[PDB]
C-alpha cells in the first residue's frame, strides 16, 4: 500500500542520484512492508543492474516477474539483463514473451534485433529493427543498427 | 515544488509500464509548472534515451545542464547519448566532466573505460575499468569489459 510505495519512491529518488547503498535500504523497507509489489522488486533489481551486478539484478527481476507475469516490461527487463551477460538465447526467449504480451513495444523489437545481431543473424536482426522503426521511426538506435546489420550482410 | 514533483512521479509510474507517450505528457506537465527543475528536464531526456531517440534526449540534457552545470549525472547522460550515436570524442568530454564533478561514481569510470575500449585505447580502458572496480567490486559489467580489453590487447 501507500507506506510501501512511499519507501519505494524514496529508493527511486536515491537510486537516481547514485546513492545505491541508500536506495537499496529503502527498496528493502518497501518490500518488508509489501513483499508482493512486483514494481518494487523490479526497481531493486534495476539498482543492481545500474551498478553492473547482473546476478543480483536477475534474482530480483525474477521475483518481479513471478509476481506479475502479465507485465511485458517484467519479461523485457530480464531479457535485457541476459543480453548484457551474453546469454543471447535466453534473452531471445524473454523478449519473445514480452512481444506476445505487448507487440507494440518498439523497444522490445529493437532489443530482439540486437540479440540476433550479436549471434551473427543479420537477416533476423534486420526484420526486427525494421519492425521497431515502423513502430517508432524516431529511434536513432534502430536506424543505426539497421544500417550496421545491412553492411554486415549486404 | 510538490505539484511539479507529482507530475514527475506520474510520468515515472507510466514509464514503468512502458507507456512512454503518457510518461512524456506528464514530464512535460511537470516542466510547465517548474521549468527550472534540472531533474525534470533530465527525466524527460532519459525517457527519449530509453526509446533510442538520442537527438531529443540531448536537447533535454543540455537544458538540464544549463540549469545545473554541476550535475555529474546529467553530464554522464549527455555523454551516453553521444556515445550511443558513435560520437566518442564528445562522449568522452562529457564523461570526463562527470568524473571531475563526482570521482566516486563507478559508472563514470566504467563508461569512460567503454569509450576508450571502443577507440582501441585498451591500456587506458583497463585503468579506467580497474578504477570502476575499486569503487564497485561487484560490477560484473566492468569485469567482463576489463577481460575483453585484456583479450584485445595481446
Amino acid at each position: 500500500g501507500h507506506m510501501a510505495e512511499a519507501w519505494e519512491e524514496l529508493g527511486e529518488a536515491y537510486e537516481k542520484q547514485g546513492d545505491y547503498d541508500e536506495a537499496i535500504e529503502y527498496y528493502q523497507k518497501a518490500l518488508e512492508l509489501d513483499p508482493r509489489s512486483a514494481e518494487a522488486w523490479e526497481e531493486l533489481g534495476e539498482a543492481y543492474e545500474k551498478q553492473g551486478d547482473y546476478d543480483e539484478a536477475i534474482e530480483y527481476y525474477q521475483k518481479a516477474l513471478e509476481l506479475d507475469p502479465r507485465s511485458a516490461e517484467a519479461w523485457e527487463e530480464l531479457g535485457e539483463a541476459y543480453e548484457k551477460q551474453g546469454d543471447y538465447d535466453e534473452a531471445i526467449e524473454y523478449y519473445q514473451k514480452a512481444l506476445e504480451l505487448d507487440p507494440r513495444s518498439a523497444e522490445a523489437w529493437e532489443e530482439l534485433g540486437e540479440a540476433y545481431e550479436k549471434q551473427g543473424d543479420y537477416d533476423e536482426a534486420i526484420e526486427y529493427y525494421q519492425k521497431a522503426l515502423e513502430l517508432d521511426p524516431r529511434s536513432a538506435e534502430a536506424k543505426q543498427n539497421l544500417g550496421n546489420a545491412k553492411q554486415k550482410q549486404g
